[PDB]
């Protein structure tokens, strides 16, 4: 399963150390994601692959090259590509050296392996490659102590001759081939194309383990992620999240609720949910396909010896060919873009659903809490803000590979586009972490709604019950008004309990009339009008009393049950209330949604979202 | 290989006579291709296999229906508009896939209904079907079911239209009246959508293998450097459709004559390595080798799925609710696969360019204009300026469907694949390929005949200089030179005025005449023999030439690519093109082109690759 | 004219000190530009507009309010809207309260002049907007000091309430319809717009007077821009931009120069241009109408009362109708950017033919200005950044207003998504800026090869003519070889000038040949064979001392003529010479290309560019 593949690359991307570079160990996008955003992780490049780039180098020894470079330091800073992305284009022209195939010297190797570990990079320009000749050549000119060419080292900007210096490196003098063979790669746009594809993987896993969440909060039916389904339609995408989807849902406190929620007037209630939910599998299909492949091929080019002339020491040629040419990077980007826009797309239709009364069974719209409506909008702003994440990232899966322009005196007649291809759809990866982390807090404030909700109707219920004893009812009396107090939702009253226009009080009266023409009639009438009267004096009062203690509330006797504690969702749910200090929105809490999102999409960008993700699927 | 795999496709499309229908076997886009294209091909619908599921499944319906409906959900979904229909190549594959969808015995329907869909493909029977209205099929399905139950406002071709309860009369069978589940069964598929993506499929991979190994041929004219090919280059990147067009290629080019020639222009005197459009052609090949190789598992998967809702699992007497009848696998790889397809035309694109350009066809006239009098000989100038419409209009279509999902009926369906709309686009595109695959091969053979004029024209030239040499008495040291610039100057650079003294071989020899007057400095006696060499040329030299290119109104026959160069001029009785051919571009194109749509041109493309 | 039309917009963003905020003076784009980069312009909210809006107050005084804006507060700091958006974008907001519809207090319209004008704005995020509520709650929640909204004052950041203590303010206590007055409006997708369209006025009138300056150095004909051409096709943009043209090639001294060099060897040289010159007119037409009609479509949204409802006081009614939507700007966003990607396109193309010698009449491969090509690749790294630039742009110009959402619980099942339109076209512009630079610099760089190119033809000229003095040839013979001399291009043959291989010794054989055959023979012969020698002697050297001197250059009487002086692109070669501090373009030079065309590229963000256009462009 991809599943056990994705947790494979967070454990790697959060337990490696040292990155061993020698030309037959595979490096993964968890190994390039944890280089440029871990600094402690250290590259190591082995000498016991010295032996086949010192016989390439020997062979090629058998002012041209600075040209190039000077030709090549062409871009403008407008924006620059950024550190993380400099690092990695640093390790992956340095892998490409370790196959023995382009010449250039051993001591060229070690020295990135020094700047790498030394985190020292050059500042490079964002645009200029059709794939990465003008990004590559900024590399190639801090190795050369090109003075134009300006050098981080940590967060402190020195020239690179200074750069080197400190370091203890002075600028290299290029023999035969170094030139071409330090700009002549693919280092930029697979970079940039790794830590996407790193992200593509987590944030694919989350999106399918939050329609689990989504089916609890929203009343679905788990039925849809029955294997038999998708053994009859075997997309292996389909197969393979519908069976994260059914564990998930196994033995869930909420599908019990769920259950309970559609025996009751069954009827009147949708007997399917909507696509959203019940087609989740087969959208998701195809998105996990596309990933998990740009995933296997943004990996061979990280493995690979993308320069030319290749050289083939052993058979005494150099083979001239285009392995510089980004193609298999850049079709895969523009793929990889609209299969985001598709994960962007199911997030919306699920939120859609959440914030609207009519298609949330029994939820209030915008989910917010009041009970003064007038002056709680819940999470309206929120849902204005999905609507302009969606469009924008729609836009942006357009393909880039269809702009190819005759390039280079016509040389060049077709190029790949990859940096840009890359560059879109980490952008488009972006707007997906915003949509997730809106979509999560979302589904926390669904999560209160529903505990709240199921602590409100036993207080009614407890209201009715009581107020029927007291009052003297008859047993099909009191039958009768326990089942409005259980079948109406709660949210449609909660503005005002008593309102004899309102659905609770409307469905009561409906009854009373029934056990009227069912059934001492005018003592009975009395009866039914002091219940209603005291239904008045007492019920408010006690469902404002807890709703407060659960908004105020290490749970006591007195307090509402929280069926979140029984879910696999629980991590979640704990991680964005208790670990980010957030609560229930509300009138009464002062954080702004703006507030309250924002530490969710911190969590997901810094990737701390991972260990509550890694918890929720612990025994999968 | 997947080169393999693509023959193995044109193979089953070929030879295969019955497709078997039995709720096991696989339909492949070859079976579904075949059916739709092929009407000898028949539908074996086989009982044996699963018809006692298919019945155990439909009594099971009944026992629940026990413990109209069906007609108003298909009137409800007649909705469609004639504006332009889906094809009934389309719909027959669409009843295809539907029939096999029920041989599951996941949906209810009678078994009797699935003979008469048996029966329908068999006679070439098929609803008249409007274009749109899918969102991915119920309208598209709807008049499938409409003919079942003939309604009459259901057009139904026979082979000759007719309504369809005629229609069914024809094949001796009576409307059905639907009983619980079937109309919704019948209507709540993936059927069309999967049906044009099959064929779309089915092309995309003969067009793929088409477009690599032109690739090869390309290489032959244009005179490249094979070596881009070299099996090192590619196992040092190894993507696995880089690998496999490369050893294609490599293939292909190994003892090639013409890059023999290749290697002699070379070393006269030019370019150091070839132009992107050949020399990156594997590289550019891998990611458009691997979505059409992908799409096409994911496009069979579907074809043998069922795709229906609600999924009966009679085995443990419970109706499971889900969404088989979503196309997203389907939309989402026709995107992909669309955006491939336009890398494919964009590679075409940038050969055709390179070959119409006399600075970048190494020697090749401008237009691949043969003239000699090119004031009133354009070439190919015509299919140049299409080519750059075909691959304008390409890049367009590639644009994604899926990225345009609408909030749809009554906010129900609030994801949809759109994969019908999707296969549409993608299927327009393969139009515009074949359109483009077409000119490039026409092009390519125009330039093997330049290639051959070419080499027993710098014969010609040779001769005629060698023995006017003599003629004339000119010094050994003379002769020599001269026979340097007879040898070395481009002959289509000079080929319409052969001795015009500002054309290029009068200029190599005027330089010549005077590199002799210095190394031998009797000079007015040497002058005058010079002059009198001058004269004997423009006498002799251009009708010498017009001779040996009018009897051409040897290389090819050893080369892989002969099938192909036989095919285009033989069979299909074309020849070089010039003013004095009266045949017009579009005359030789639509050949070519016809032969691509019709699968014609699959017989030169297992020639050339036999022994692969 | 528009060419008038767009030197009155950039006079007026040079010259305005206050712009008046009354409702009835419009407000054009060159005046919200102003606002936005020049700080030295002030609002000027004039009171004797007072009267109506305070009726329109009064009216309305006939919780709710914070709410709104809480709710609203629910964007996240990813990237945020620029401080000049922002500012822009409270402009735009105090503008449409001008008109005495939106009921709002005087006593905000004076605060928000207020924080114009002391430099005070809140910090926005980027995303959110279906077009403006979001963005438009934070200058809300500035105004009423909520803790959350941090605000720049200058460059310097406090939370509102102290913000507003800094300028004399203290937090608003939002009346009935106050709330919704501040968010309800399309004031940062037209604030956007509004220096969308000022750039692109300006970017479009550079582009066209550039062509001028590219026909000068490619050897165009300056016919494609004869009135009558443009008369008989009469797109108002055709005509106009042909008019510039025309005016701009009259009495030019590289069009003399041309004309010359179509003279020699007519027959074997084009007989028309391609279509990047010739078509330009016809190509410009489209992209000259979309500017200007865009320019009037934002300036009447500046100039509009943008807010929901609108209160028609004089006939004592609320009015509910839609004048948020902000669609005018956003399906004009839309267009704007596809011709913006159409005159990136023309650029791409212009470009493309000066770098290749087969399209540049005779001009250098890459304007390698050499000798030594194989040290030397001139602007090979800026060619193939401008097909980088073209791809991106052509891939932006996609429509946004092509992916509404239904959005807010389906009542916003029409939106503009105007905001992020206008973002893309923004984007879109960043990069015509880049290719605007790179188009420049390198015909400056052709100016240079040009000029040089004669200077080296006449020492040709010189050495030939004398030397066929000194070795006694006869009159047809010095005819013939100084013929040669004038007709070859000087570049074919500049890398070695001697080599027999080469163009100049091939074309000398020839003519050498051509008069003995023509014409003391053995006599004839030993003199020829004697120049031969003596041209090897000389040439090379006195080729070699008229570069340098060239290169190493106030012009005395030794330097070589420079034709530059007498054309009307003269400020703009001497801009980027004299005053950016840059020269020809060599192995000789030690600044990369990225110096030279940066410099260009801080000239056309800042403005500095529109000086030496406006210079140019005096007289017309």
């Amino acid at each position: 399963s991809h599943v056990k593949d994705i947790l494979g690359l967070i454990n790697a991307f959060n337990e490696v150390k040292k990155i061993t570079v020698d030309g037959t160990t595979p490096i993964t996008v968890a190994h390039v994601a944890a280089l440029a955003r871990r600094h402690d992780v250290k590259v190591a490049l082995e000498a016991e692959c010295r032996a086949r780039v010192e016989t390439c180098s020997s062979w090629v020894q058998r002012e041209l090259q600075e040209s190039l470079i000077r030709c090549l330091l062409a871009g403008v800073f407008t924006d620059e590509l950024p550190a993380t992305a400099t690092r990695s284009a640093m390790l992956l022209r340095l892998n490409s050296f370790t196959y023995g195939c382009s010449g250039i010297r051993w001591e060229v190797m070690e020295a990135l392996e020094k700047l790498l570990n030394s985190n020292v990079s050059p500042k490079v320009p964002l645009r200029g490659s059709v794939s990465d000749l003008i990004p590559l050549a900024y590399i190639a000119g801090l190795l050369i102590g090109k003075p134009s060419v300006i050098a981080r080292i940590g967060d402190v900007e020195v020239p690179a001759p200074e750069a080197l210096s400190r370091v203890g490196l002075r600028p290299f003098k290029l023999q035969a081939k170094e030139g071409l063979a330090l700009v002549n790669g693919t280092s930029f746009a697979t970079a940039v194309a790794s830590t996407v594809m790193y992200d593509a993987n987590v944030l694919l896993l989350l999106v399918e383990t939050l329609c689990g969440m989504f089916c609890e909060v929203i009343f679905g039916r788990e039925e849809f992620a029955h294997p038999l389904i998708h053994k009859v339609k075997p997309h292996p995408g389909q197969i393979e999240s519908a069976e994260l989807l059914e564990w998930l849902l196994r033995s869930s406190p909420f599908q019990e609720l769920s259950r309970e929620y559609y025996s009751i007037d069954k009827l009147k209630k949708p007997k399917q949910d909507r696509y959203a939910l019940r087609s989740s599998p087969q959208w998701l299909a195809p998105l996990v396909q596309t990933i998990r492949d740009a995933t296997t091929t943004v990996e061979t080019e990280v493995n690979s010896a993308n320069d030319n002339p290749i050289i083939d020491h052993a058979n005494d040629r150099a083979l001239h060919g285009a392995n510089f040419q980004g193609s298999a990077v850049g079709f895969y980007m523009d793929y990889v873009r609209i299969a985001v826009a598709g994960l962007g797309k199911l997030l919306f239709a699920q939120f859609t659903e959440l914030m609207i009364e009519y298609y949330s069974n029994g939820l209030p719209g915008n989910l917010s809490l009041g009970p003064d409506l007038s002056v709680d909008y819940g999470l309206k702003g929120l849902d204005i803000a999905m609507a302009a994440y969606s469009s924008e990232l729609q836009y942006l899966a357009n393909p880039v590979t269809t702009h190819v322009h005759s390039a280079e005196q016509h040389n060049q007649d077709i190029n790949s586009l990859a940096l840009i291809s890359a560059r879109k759809t980490e952008e488009a990866l972006d707007i997906l972490k915003l949509m997730i982390a809106s979509h999560l807090t979302a589904m926390c404030q669904a999560v209160d709604l529903r505990q709240l909700e199921e602590a409100l109707v036993k207080v009614v219920e407890n209201v009715v019950s009581t107020l029927a004893d007291e009052c003297g009812l008859p047993n099909d009396t009191k039958a009768r008004l326990l089942y409005v107090a259980k079948a109406v939702p709660v949210y449609t009253y909660l503005e005002s309990p008593c309102d004899p226009t309102l659905p609770l009080l409307l469905g009561l009266k409906q009854s009373c009339f029934d056990t009227i023409l069912a059934l001492e009639t005018d003592t009975l009438v009395d009866r039914l009008a002091e219940f209603e009267k005291r239904l008045s004096d007492r019920l408010e009062n006690e469902m404002t009393a807890v709703r407060v203690l659960y908004e105020k509330k290490t749970a006591d006797n007195n307090d509402a049950l929280v069926r979140i504690q029984g879910s696999k969702f629980l991590p979640f749910y704990r991680f964005v209330r208790e670990e980010l200090d957030t609560g229930v929105m509300s009138a009464r809490r002062e954080q702004t949604p703006q507030e309250d999102v924002q530490k969710v999409f911190d969590a997901i960008a810094d990737g701390r979202i991972t260990v509550p993700l890694l918890h929720c699927l612990q025994g999968f």
